[PDB]
């Protein structure tokens, strides 16, 4: 675990967000990418309109907003990018949905989807098991994601970082076991049966977020899409963003090769003419019940299914040879 430098939260707190992003943010399909400098900003002002000005101790605030990003490692995909295009979905989620979250809530899940892959190695869970890493050891399932939330609480537990003590005692285990349950959703693994549990709730009726147990399901989901969201922006992100997630997926490739193990055609740099064939299959198993399931559940939230079916058929496209630019 590593801390800021001087001028960075001190210039941090200097930045003000221009006119044309104030509502552009708002949207779903809205892209972080042009705007690298003014990251650390939006995410303060992504506070301020969701929980409002005084919802964290400004200093603590930058200071840790900083020091979570020196946590992020310089990793092709799971970054400081990721953590904040993740945090800008749930901003879009929770303001398309206000008054059904409480101020605790909101404040826990923007900072839960800023924390939720921190200390990231561009290894997969499948990975760290197979080869008997330590994290394997100590997080017998869940793996990583079990080390996030510790590094969660490692930078919280840091000198003028703590920005959930004015709450209460138990209003901060409250919201620490939300950001833990939260974080622990974003494991793949758990979502295609809570998916289905949540899909068997609606069409039966007997969902209801007034049920804590439901609830958390809810939350969880909304974990799912948000970290799934690069396929919902507009088809020449998404593609750019999967160039990203290859060179982290096939470099782990390239390691299980190395100690004399074929890896998977997803990891393998060498079947890279799979790519739209495997991406076609991610939506069809993955993203698309998602946020079908979610609409259901929030119906303001349709316009990420919207995106995410126009990149579906994008893939579908591809496959039949009509691609067209491919700029890289
Ligand atoms: C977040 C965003 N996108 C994701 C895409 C995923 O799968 C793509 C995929 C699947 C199978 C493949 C097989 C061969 C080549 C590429 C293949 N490519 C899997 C997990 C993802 C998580
Ligand atoms: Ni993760
Ligand atoms: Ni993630």
């Amino acid at each position: 675990t590593s801390i800021c430098t001087s001028e960075e939260w001190q210039g941090l707190m200097q930045f003000t967000l221009p006119v044309r992003l104030c509502k552009e943010i708002e949207l779903f399909h809205f892209d972080i990418g042009p705007f690298e400098n003014m990251w650390p900003g939006i995410f303060v002002y992504m506070v301020h309109r969701s929980c409002g000005t005084s919802c964290f101790e400004l200093e603590k605030l930058c200071r840790f907003i900083m020091s979570v990003k020196k946590n992020y490692r310089r990793v092709p995909y799971h970054n400081w990018k990721h953590a904040v295009t993740v945090a800008h979905c749930m901003y879009a989620i929770l303001q398309n949905n206000h008054t059904l979250f409480t101020d605790l809530e909101r404040k826990g899940l923007l900072i839960a989807c800023l924390c939720h892959d921190l200390d990231h190695r561009g290894f997969s869970n499948s990975y760290l098991q197979k080869f008997d890493h330590p994290l394997a050891a100590l997080y017998s399932t869940s793996t990583m994601e079990q080390h996030h939330f510790s590094q969660t609480v490692s930078i919280l537990q840091l000198e003028g970082h703590n920005i959930f003590s004015t709450l209460s005692s138990s209003e901060y285990e409250q919201v620490l076991e939300i950001i833990r349950k939260a974080i622990i959703a974003t494991d793949l693994a758990l979502y295609f049966g809570n998916r289905k549990q949540l899909e068997e709730m609606y069409q039966t009726g007997s969902l209801n977020l007034n049920n804590q147990s439901h609830r958390d399901r809810v939350i969880g989901l909304m974990m799912t899409a948000c970290d799934l969201c690069s396929v919902t922006k507009l088809w020449p992100v998404t593609k750019l963003t999967a160039n990203d997630i290859y060179a982290e997926f096939w470099a782990e490739g390239d390691e299980m090769k190395k100690l004399g193990i074929q890896p998977i055609p997803m990891m393998d740099r060498d079947k890279k003419d799979e790519v739209p064939q495997g991406q076609l299959g991610f939506y069809n198993a993955v993203a698309i019940p998602c946020y079908t399931t979610l609409t259901q559940i929030l119906p303001p939230t349709e316009p990420l299914l919207k995106a995410c079916r126009d990149n579906l058929s994008q893939w579908e496209k591809v496959i039949r040879g009509e691609e067209t630019a491919t700029w890289i």
